[PDB]
Order: C-alpha cells, then sequence, then structure tokens
C-alpha cells in the first residue's frame, strides 16, 4: 500500500550510446508492509502497475527506475539505484543490490543480482547470485533448439563474469572472471577461476561438470579455452594455457597445465595422467593411467595417435 | 632373480649439506620376470637384502641408489636416478621415477613419487600421487588415497587424503586437507596451511596474483563445506568458512571466533574478530582504499548489505 506522487520527472538511462529520458512519478508509502514504514517515499515507477500493491516487494532507492512493461512483485527487494525497464519479471524473495535488467528478464524464487546487468529474454530463477560486476546478456540464438532461453537456477555463482547467448548454469558452480557464451553449461561442482590477468572462455557447446576445476594461468594469456564439445568431467583440472577442441574430454583424477597446451580431434585424459608443459596432443589419443608427460620448457612435445598413454608411461620428449 | 656386480665402486650422495659415499655393488638380472631382459644392469645396492629376489620389483637406472636399510618389494618400479637410503619401505604396486626417498619412510600400494622427496618416517600409501617438485618431509604424517601433491611442501603431521587436490602450497603442523579440497597456489603466491586446521568439503582456498597475496591458515581455523577463500587473506583462531559462503578479496583478516556460512559474500580489504556470523544473502563489500571493520558479537544473516564499517554496537564499545 502506497500513493503515486502528484508531479513526474524526467529522468535518463544508459543503454546502446543514446541518452533517453522518462516520466516517472515518486512511489510512497502509505502503511507499514515490511521494513518500510508508512511516510517513507521509495523509487520512481513508470505507472501503478510495476509495483504490485500486494506482497512486500518495494523499490527502496529514491532514485532507482522501472519503467517499462516491468512488474515487481512478491517479497521482492530493489535496494540501490537500480534500473529495469522492459516486461521485466521480478517477484519472489529476488534481492536486486544495485543492478539493471533490461529486456525480457524474469528474475525469480530466492536469486540475488548485485552491481550486475541482466539485458534480454533469459530466467534467472534458483538461488543463483549473479554479482561482482557480472554481464548477463542473452541475445542471438539462431539455427540450434527452440530459444533455450539462458538459465542460471539452482546455487550457481557467477562472480565478474559475462554469461551471453544460450548458456546455462546450474550446479553448485562457481563461475569467476571468466566468458560464457553460446550454449555451454557448468553445472555441479564445477569450478571457473580466471583473475585480473587471464579470463576463462567456455564457448560452443563446452560444458564443465564434475568438480572439475579450470583455472587460468598468470602468464601472458593464459587463458584456458573451452572451444566445442569438449567438456572437463570429474576431478578433472584444467589450468593456465590450454584449448581443447572438437571431440574431447577430461576427467578423472587428471591434471593439465603449463606451457601452450592443445587438444583436438578426439582426445582423452583420465586416470591420474598428468600432462605438463608445451604439449599438442591431436588425434586419438588416450592418456589415463599414472602416466605422465611433462614437456620441460623450450621443448614441445607432439602426439599424435592413435595411441595409448596408460602405463607408468613417462613420456619427455615427442615420439618419433 | 639377479647377481651381484663383481667389484664394488663409489657413489656419494648429498644430504644435509654433505658428500657422503657408501661402497655399492651392482644389480644384474639373470632372468625374466617383467620387462627386464637377462643379462641387463640395473641399479646399485649395497648388499642383496635391499632389492627382492621375488616379485617384480626392480632398479632400472645404473645410478640409481638403494643401500642402508633400505627393503624394496614386491613389484616396486623405481626408473630413474634415485637416492633411497636409512629405513626406506617400498614394497606394493608403487613407483619411483626421478625421486629420493630419504629416511624411514614407507611408501606403499599405487603410490607414485616423481620429481620429490621424502624424510623422516611417514607414510604414502593411497594411490596417493607425489610428484613435480614436491617435497616431502616429516619430522606421524600421512598423504593416502587418491591425493594429490604438486610442487608443494608438506611437513611435520600434516595428512592428505580424500581427493583432495594440493598445488603450490605449505601445510606444515598438524595440518589436514581430505575430501575435494583444492589448494592452488602458483608462481608468485604459495598456499600456506600451518597449526590444526583443515581444508575439506568442496573448499577452496586459491592464491592471489596481487603480491603476498597469500592464503593463510593458522590455528584450529578451517574452511569447509562449498567455501572458497582467495587472495590475500589469513584465517587467524576459532575461524570456521563453510557453506556456500566466499571469501575473496584485498587484506582480510578473520578473528577470535567466526563464522561465515550462508551465501556469505566477503569481498575487500575487511577485518572480522570477536564473536561473528556472516551467514545469509549477506553481501559485505569494500570498494577499494576502503576499509570495512565488523567487530563483534553481531550477526550477519537476512539481505543485509554493508560497505561502510558498521558505527554502532560492538564497534563502539566492549565488554
Ligand atoms: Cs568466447
Ligand atoms: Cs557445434
Ligand atoms: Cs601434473
Ligand atoms: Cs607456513
Ligand atoms: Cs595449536
Ligand atoms: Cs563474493
Amino acid at each position: 500500500k502506497y500513493r503515486l506522487s502528484e508531479g513526474p520527472r524526467a529522468f535518463t538511462y544508459q543503454v546502446d550510446g543514446e541518452k533517453k529520458s522518462v516520466l516517472l512519478r515518486q512511489v510512497i508509502a502509505v502503511t507499514d508492509f515490511n521494513d518500510v514504514k508508512a511516510g517513507t517515499s521509495g523509487g520512481w515507477v513508470d505507472a501503478d502497475n510495476v509495483l504490485s500493491q500486494q506482497g512486500d516487494c518495494w523499490i527502496y532507492d529514491e532514485n532507482a527506475m522501472a519503467f517499462a512493461g516491468t512488474e515487481i512483485t512478491g517479497n521482492a527487494r530493489i535496494t540501490q539505484p537500480c534500473t529495469l525497464y522492459n516486461n521485466v519479471r521480478i517477484g519472489d524473495n529476488v534481492w536486486i543490490d544495485r543492478a539493471d535488467i533490461s529486456d525480457g528478464a524474469r528474475i525469480s524464487d530466492n536469486v540475488t543480482i548485485q552491481s550486475s546487468s541482466v539485458r534480454e529474454e533469459c530466467a534467472i530463477y534458483g538461488d543463483a547470485r549473479v554479482l561482482n560486476q557480472s554481464e548477463i546478456l542473452a541475445i542471438q540464438g539462431l539455427t540450434h533448439e527452440h530459444a533455450q532461453i539462458l538459465q542460471i537456477y539452482d546455487r550457481a555463482t557467477v562472480n565478474h563474469s559475462r554469461i551471453v547467448h544460450q548458456v546455462q548454469l546450474y550446479g553448485n558452480a562457481t563461475i569467476t572472471h571468466a566468458f560464457i557464451e553460446h550454449r555451454a553449461e557448468v553445472f555441479d561442482f564445477a569450478l571457473i577461476e580466471g583473475d585480473k590477468d587471464n579470463n576463462v572462455w567456455i564457448c560452443d557447446c563446452a560444458k564443465v561438470y564434475g568438480h572439475a576445476r579450470v583455472i587460468a594461468g598468470t602468464e601472458e594469456d593464459a587463458i584456458p579455452t573451452l572451444r566445442y564439445s569438449s567438456q572437463v568431467a570429474e576431478h578433472a583440472l584444467i589450468e593456465g594455457n590450454c584449448v581443447l577442441k572438437h571431440h574431447v574430454l577430461v576427467g578423472g583424477h587428471a591434471e593439465v597445465r603449463g606451457g601452450p597446451i592443445l587438444l583436438d580431434d578426439r582426445v582423452l585424459i583420465e586416470g591420474h595422467a598428468c600432462i605438463q608443459g608445451e604439449i599438442l596432443i591431436e588425434r586419438q589419443v588416450e592418456i589415463s593411467g599414472r602416466a605422465a608427460v611433462i614437456a620441460f620448457d623450450d621443448n614441445t612435445i607432439h602426439l599424435r595417435g592413435p595411441k595409448v598413454i596408460n602405463g607408468e608411461d613417462r613420456i619427455t620428449r615427442t615420439p618419433l
């Protein structure tokens, strides 16, 4: 229960290289509902219909804007200067701390968005916490499977990352400093960790999902890059400058790191396989025992294949 | 099945800063057991009693020294120049590449040791993997399962034993890391775990890229469940992080009695000490040169938002 201001006021809100302006009216309480006391003014709404007259949902900051088809229902909270405009949907125990929800975005259950941006039609609904300069942007998605709308929905944690097209985030996944885009998926106790020097690139259809850890290195451009159908699958550990290509899966208690590493065609690392240095594994190779393949430094090992590496195979030089 | 070289020789061997030397005789095959062809010279032993005449165990490098009371048995395999001396034990599927077991070390089962060292009496026995410049130095010390030590130094009585993954860290005292624990140091900053701490859930203590950004665990302190500590973090006394919390920022010091437990988000140069529990959707961020301080007792749970030192209660008045 609140009332709309008597007089409007223009407001500006950034978009794509423009300075749009909208006539909003200030929201003002009337009775005490939750933690808002009767008489205190909150945010400025486009036209009562956005801020449901029911529930506890409320816009606290006197700068916050909600003006397109946006509808804030339930007990959702809007704490600081935010801007949700365009059939935006928020309405449960959702909490927006200082972000911007733009186009057809639906935030639900107990999700949390803080100082981040959610743009188009996507759905964030678990207990997902999207925060710290993150940028969610579900825009394209040509010819594949029907509007597989971009989803983040369980206990997924996105920190300073830019999730794009139709990506899915959902286990107890932890994503930090990375770029996930097309239809990639990360979703169990998966771990994505970039840093101030290198991000993490999960691209096409790739997926990360065991207790898998895809961490970035500190060397220049040490950017773990998952490119196609690839996937890190169990207790696997990928670190540093690596790029897993087409039909590639790393999954066991495998560990990959060090110099320029590339995996292509049909490759599998799955035992206690240890791979370090600049290695170029490319064809139908399998590495999965207690085997180790280590390229010292100015060296470079190149495993073409088909071939198997599983016993205490100690490779430290390219086959010939 | 093998004989001993005829004329002994002298092989020196590094120790605590000395150039000691022992008289040995080369082990030579007299048959075929695994992948050793008859009439091949392996490494050097002190007196047959070290390498077993049974099983498949064999010393493959003509430099490998095994000499005091080192008893190698079963199918043990020792591949590169190795130095096993004192009261060593090696007798199962174990594999030793280019390492040096030094004193009363006991390596069993499938364990692997590569490019590393093991000192005083300890026990390495699951399918544990110790590799790439690691340094085991017990002063009992146990690494036992699918553990993974990478270029790290484990001392005293530390236990490593689940599917735990250790890389570039220093774990000292009676410390323990043992489940799906991830310890990730790096070329600029190690990860230090000392006293009686424990990292044991899906917990993750990563290191920072900034200078001295070293995650340190120093007492009965412990990172548990689905936690994540990163950068310059130091956990003093009775601290218990765990759950879906997340600690990662500038100079962070957790003291007295602290509990980070929900979807906790602590970032920046934060100080939390007396009796505090930060366990809800709670966000505790300090932008930059900024520094937030949370004394305690105080419960920080609900959708609470903290970006400035709380100028009330336990902050402006102790006792
Ligand atoms: Cs990308
Ligand atoms: Cs594809
Ligand atoms: Cs490795
Ligand atoms: Cs230490
Ligand atoms: Cs102690
Ligand atoms: Cs955080």
